[PDB]
Parts: structure tokens; sequence; C-alpha cells
């Protein structure tokens, strides 16, 4: 089952941060790949996550952004002070909020949702990874029909909004070279999400790159080694010691 891993290598460290409903091994193969070009990499994994639907229920976004920010701060406590923040999905927008908490030498978005329908995009992908749990655990399709009616929204869903506004209304803070990374193919978040942090972050030193064969989690998907060149390039440009 998916954990948290920690890939030591040399002296640059990226902190990779995963996706909603989504779990660490969505990042581990573009950690690996940032392994073999020298990077170190942490991924935390956030509570709740890769478990029955009902445990993110049960958890809170803050909780969620605590468990990035303690990815950070445990490459610290090894040794790593320089850390760029790269951040799937619901992970790119903790990834800029986390530069506005912590120091990074960048910032790198991957299909990070900003701006239009949030409330559709959160239950879309609640919903979406509870039916395809209850699919795994072997239930027949009225029995997940009939679970699926007796959700009851609780009060994470409702953070969770509260939470992605809250990034929104500061991502003009962000100031740390970034890239966007975005999915043409995206059916959880409004790729349009991505031109809106390009355009309202502050940073002076930002790129954006789009993918035309990929969804929502792009780092497991058909264009992943392009995602992950660009990506390399993005953190050759940095000014690392
Ligand atoms: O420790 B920190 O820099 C935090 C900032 C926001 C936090 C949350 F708990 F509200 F999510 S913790
Ligand atoms: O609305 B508030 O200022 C928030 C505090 C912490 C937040 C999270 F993004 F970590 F969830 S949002
Ligand atoms: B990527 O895994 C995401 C799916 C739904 C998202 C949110 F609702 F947070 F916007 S992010
Ligand atoms: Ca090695
Ligand atoms: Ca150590
Ligand atoms: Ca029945
Ligand atoms: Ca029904
Ligand atoms: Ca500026």
């Amino acid at each position: 089952l998916p954990k948290p891993f920690f890939f030591e290598e040399g002296k640059r460290a990226v902190l990779l941060l995963h996706g909603f409903t989504g779990n660490s091994s969505d990042v581990r193969q573009l950690g690996r790949f940032l392994q073999k070009k020298g990077y170190t990499s942490y991924a935390p994994q956030y509570e709740g996550h890769a478990a029955p639907p009902d445990e993110i229920l049960k958890s809170s976004p803050f909780v969620w952004f605590k468990d990035a920010l303690d990815g950070y701060d445990y490459l610290v406590e090894q040794g790593y002070d320089e850390i760029v923040v790269a951040g799937l999905s619901l992970g790119g927008d903790f990834a800029l909020k986390l530069s506005l908490n912590r120091d990074v030498k960048g910032i790198v978005t991957m299909c990070a949702p900003m701006g239009g329908k949030t409330e559709g995009a959160i239950y879309e992908g609640f919903l979406e990874y509870a039916r395809n749990f209850k699919k795994y655990e072997g239930k027949d399709q009225e029995t997940i029909d009939n679970e699926m009616d007796h959700f009851k929204p609780t009060e994470t869903l409702k953070e969770l909004s509260e939470a992605l506004d809250t990034i929104k209304e500061q991502v003009d803070e962000v100031l740390d070279p970034i890239l966007v990374i975005q999915a043409e193919n995206d059916n959880m978040i409004d790729p349009q999400s991505a031109n809106y942090i390009y355009d309202h972050v502050d940073s002076d030193d930002k790129n954006i790159k789009w993918y035309s064969e990929s969804g929502h989690v792009i780092t497991i998907d058909k264009e992943k080694e392009q995602v992950f060149e660009d990506i390399y390039q993005f953190l050759e440009s940095l000014d690392w010691s």
C-alpha cells in the first residue's frame, strides 16, 4: 500500500505533494526520475488518504496542509536546506501556500485548481474516489448506489472550499520562481486554473507548460516523461548553492 517516501540523493531537494484523494504513488515516478538526476525528494501522504473514503470525511485540509509542512520540516531536519516544492492537483495549491510559510528555492504546480467551480471539483473528486473504492471492495452496483446515496457532507469539504479560496486570494503574494504545468484533458479541475495562477503570482521568474494528451494525475499519465524533463530543466535553472 502507498506510504510516504524519502529518496535521498544529492543536496538539492524536492518536496512532492500529491493530489486530492490521491497518494504518494502518484508522485513516485517523478521522485525516481528526480533521483536519477541527482535530486533528493520527500513525499508525505495526507491523513485519511489511500483509505476508505469515509476517512477523508473524518479529516481536514488543515491537517493535510500541516502534513505538507511537516514534509518540508523533515527535509530540513535531515539536512536539506534548499527545497523546491512541487505539488500535483490540490498539492499544487498547498505548494503555493507553503511558499508563504517556508523558504523555498522554487515552486512547481501540476494541474492545481484555482478559480472557477471549486465546489464541483471538490465533490466530483471525492465522489469519484468513493465510487471507485467501493468497486475495488467488490461491491455490487446497487450497494454502491445505496452507500453513495447515504453520503453526508461533512465540514471537511466546506473547509476545503474555504482553503482553496484563501489560497486564491493570497496567490499574489507568491514570489518564488515557478513552473505551472497543466493537462489539457483534465476532467477534475478546469485547465484555465493554470492561466490564473500564472497571471496572478508576483513571481518574476515563471514559466507555463501545457500537455495535450494528459489528464489530472499528469505524473502517471502517458506524457509523464516529457513532464519530468520539463520539471528537470526548471530545477536546473534555479539559484542552488
Ligand atoms: O504551521 B504553519 O506554518 C501553518 C499554516 C497553516 C496551518 C493550518 F493548520 F491552518 F493548516 S499550519
Ligand atoms: O482560510 B484560512 O485562512 C486557512 C488556513 C489554513 C488553510 C489550508 F489551506 F491549509 F487548508 S486555509
Ligand atoms: B486533483 O487530484 C484534484 C481533484 C479535486 C480537486 C479540488 F476539488 F480540490 F479542487 S484537486
Ligand atoms: Ca543513490
Ligand atoms: Ca538522516
Ligand atoms: Ca441489495
Ligand atoms: Ca440512487
Ligand atoms: Ca513581480
